[PDB]
């Protein structure tokens, strides 16, 4: 009936290490980067420093339960969760995390847990200072899962690009693309999938 | 009974992983800044580097004792509480905490967490170096809760905005404003509330 | 019996998140600062990085044992024990504890924790290179406890200011003194303690 | 099973701090460093700045399951698991990890640990700026346990070396080689293995 | 006995808060700093930064067990044992820790924790830059036992001096000398042990 009677009854069918797989299909989860702030750039060492969203979000029908009489929704702590382990591909740094480590579950058992991250990456950043800008590149996929296990998929708010970065960057966001990529490694028979996401900036002035 | 019992008592009835909202009713956080030095500014940047209380107050009416014949407040580590998912919104930087991590707890079920931090904040550091100064705006709300689950208030009695600020400090304060703001994104059908802190400083001439 | 019942004994009764007050009368913290170093100092921004000894001695008597066929003492971490809330007002980083976190406990209830601390202060570094040198003022007080729950002493034993002070500092200890304040705030109804140690120093000569 | 039994199982017999050895046999482990970027290089110092895949193979036969039916593969926490003791002799930081902390475990036993680690190295620098390059030479090896507890050898895969490296690096790389190693020390009567890597790279242009 | 039920043996018997003493008389420990490498000096502010092997080792006769038809040394974690509460007296930095926190146990009830350390040290670094050398005197003992909990000595042989040090170092060793001390201190009626570890080196040429 309560919030703490939903938590409870989560942890009692939660399995945070076990992958919610519905049939023998993939969990289908949505990334989106939205881009706050861009803090450092290095044109000579192509190292960038950015605060993004890491907007993540997935089903697990085993956190579902009945919303009559109930509250529709409720914040929950990560650790009581499965979430997937998601990696950016080409970070030079730890995930800084800024927000409270908190994934907001629907009744239907979808999960969105939206970390603000501050992190460091090697991506191309030559043309930085130019009208068409540099062009860096972020993927993000999981670490651990290939695509019968996870898939991951760009979801986009039709709000412009820029509508939640900082005025008070050096830096301007010309455009933000996402691109799925399906690609097979040397390591493993199955293929795995990441978000490229394309982040298109220059200085100003 | 005595403080022993109290502490057994909030171990048995706080959930620090549940929102205490009696009958669906928005639990009320009084945030309010105390600002008590400021170590770094950044012209080029626009980031500054920052130490202040985060004065936070609410009621948990769960934790709420008879104090007729025992103490009315005791001192509790904040990990056997709930505490409100506050965050920074412009932050760049996680917060370092520099005080123990205790929040004094009434008979009435108040609790108050006020915690000294040190975090970088990406705001307008225009005109610091002049008489006027400049004004950097913090905004400060909740991640994973809308108006109707947690509401943020400024506590706006009249007291000098420099009271326990450092006079060792390169910087001064002429002002600071605290105002709530209640937005509609699109992410979300509710309202989410925030505080928006109008720090007015400037290098000392 | 032996040092492993006592310590069986300590986790029966110690309540680490509990102040051990007697009576409605406050636990008495004995705090005094020992200077080992001054590493960085920065007259422009009035900062300076210090390690210091944070003596701190309290009663506990929840941990009390009779020691007539047992040691008079122990050694125990402090995750096992109540420890005060004490935090330095004007500190700007975390304090680097550079010790093992053990705290020194007798048979009577008596508690020495001494952790050795590096910590960055905001506080007056004008003079540092000059005769009579900077004073610093550090201001170490509970967080969450008023007079009535925790009273903070200063233990002058009258020492040597100098006596663990590393000879390899660029900077020397011209005079360090420490004294009670007892302060009410805007916030609170009730008066709030702290130690206010005053480190006078300067940059050595030649 | 579903995933859940097999990792409440897997979880369930692990145990992390025994080391899982076979009829007084050494556990095998494979090691072998996937160069991702180097980030920073100094000649004067002798220091490097490294990111790199620690793919780290071993069996834990007690953890085998039958999965005729059953899922073949799954992702668990290393914390589950027993991991070997492996230490970089040379490192001069502790491993900073990128990753998400799961191994994937085989249904015969085998283990999978790939971290992406960044971590700063005491190795020859000299010549970077030259046409042949630097050689900066990593020994990695158990800390605690001999040849008769663990071995370490390098995979047979001898890919291509600068396969996942950055293109955006300031250096490239020209050669990495692979020897095995086992010294006795005046320590220990018994000899201990090491896998040393030979990291041949320069300043591009 | 498998290395699980010596590991078992230890967990009942073993307290990790608890000295190790027979009857009145202290726990000899043994003490020797083994130097890897010397990173970073500074002959104006009399500061280095040095990695180097802090070799422990012990005895606790209760852990012993019967090796003739079982393993005669298991690895065991640290948390699992009680260690030497060391500290190093002139140090100004927190004892980063490069290794995996594992003791080797002997079927005797020897203990030998031997953690890597990268850690900075205030000391008398003048004449670095000359024939002679600097002499960087290191003090390390317990912080909470006097001489009758714990005495400390020196390990019996330093084999070589440079025998493990980085021939990468900008630095050289020219001579370690470790020597024992008891002092009776203002604060304390019993005598404190340490081992005093001279490092005699200079800058390279
Ligand atoms: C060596 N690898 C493994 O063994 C697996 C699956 C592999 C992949 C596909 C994630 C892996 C490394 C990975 C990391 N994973 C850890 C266990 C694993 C079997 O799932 C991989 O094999 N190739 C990757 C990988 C990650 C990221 C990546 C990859 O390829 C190229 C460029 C960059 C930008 C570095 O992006
Ligand atoms: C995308 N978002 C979510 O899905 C929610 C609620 C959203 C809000 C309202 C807190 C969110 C991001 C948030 C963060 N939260 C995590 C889960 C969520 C549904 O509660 C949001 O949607 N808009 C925000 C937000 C945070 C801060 C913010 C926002 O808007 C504009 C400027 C800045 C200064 C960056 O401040
Ligand atoms: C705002 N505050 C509170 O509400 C209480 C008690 C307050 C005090 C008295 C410790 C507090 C902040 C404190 C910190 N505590 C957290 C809960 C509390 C009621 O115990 C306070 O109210 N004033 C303080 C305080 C700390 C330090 C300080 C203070 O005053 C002036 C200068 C400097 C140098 C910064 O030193
Ligand atoms: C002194 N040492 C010990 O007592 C053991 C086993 C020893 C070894 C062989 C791993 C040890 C240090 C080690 C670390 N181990 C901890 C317990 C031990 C008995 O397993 C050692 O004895 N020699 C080592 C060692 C580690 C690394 C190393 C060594 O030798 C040469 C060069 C560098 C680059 C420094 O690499
Ligand atoms: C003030 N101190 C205590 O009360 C005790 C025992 C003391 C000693 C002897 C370890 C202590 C500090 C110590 C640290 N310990 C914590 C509890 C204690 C009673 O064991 C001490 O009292 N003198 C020390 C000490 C440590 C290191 C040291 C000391 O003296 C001289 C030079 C330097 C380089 C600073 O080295
Ligand atoms: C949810 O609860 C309502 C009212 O109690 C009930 O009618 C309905 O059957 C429940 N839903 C499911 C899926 O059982
Ligand atoms: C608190 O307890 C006292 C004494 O037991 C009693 O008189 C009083 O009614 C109680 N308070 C309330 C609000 O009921
Ligand atoms: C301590 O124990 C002894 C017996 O060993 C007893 O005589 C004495 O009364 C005890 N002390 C106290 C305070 O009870
Ligand atoms: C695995 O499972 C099958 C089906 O249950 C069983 O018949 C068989 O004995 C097992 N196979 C092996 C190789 O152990
Ligand atoms: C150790 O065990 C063997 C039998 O396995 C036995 O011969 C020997 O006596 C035992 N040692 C001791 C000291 O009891």
């Amino acid at each position: 009936a309560d919030r703490a009677d939903i938590l409870y009854n989560i942890r009692q069918t939660s399995r945070p290490d076990v992958i919610p797989t519905q049939r023998d299909r993939p969990v289908a989860v949505s990334v989106s980067l939205k881009f706050i702030n861009i803090l450092e750039v290095n044109e000579i060492t192509n190292e960038v420093d950015v605060v993004f969203w890491q907007q993540t979000t997935w089903s697990d029908r085993t956190l579902a339960w009945n919303s009559s009489h109930s509250p529709d929704q409720v914040s929950v702590p990560i650790s009581s969760l499965w979430v997937p382990d998601l990696a950016a591909y080409n970070a030079i740094s730890k995930p800084e995390v800024l927000t409270p480590q908190l994934a907001r579950v629907v009744s239907d058992g979808e999960v969105l847990y939206m970390p603000s991250i501050r992190q460091r990456f090697s991506c191309d950043v030559s043309g930085v200072d130019t009208e068409s800008g540099a062009t860096c590149r972020i993927k993000i996929g999981s670490w651990t899962h290939h695509s019968r296990e996870i898939s991951v998929d760009p979801t986009t708010e039709n709000s412009d690009d820029s509508e939640y970065f900082s005025q008070y960057s050096r830096f301007e966001i010309l455009d933000v693309t996402q691109k799925k990529n399906s690609v097979t490694y040397s390591c493993c028979p199955e293929a795995y999938e990441d978000v490229e996401v394309s982040l298109n900036f220059r200085k100003k002035g």
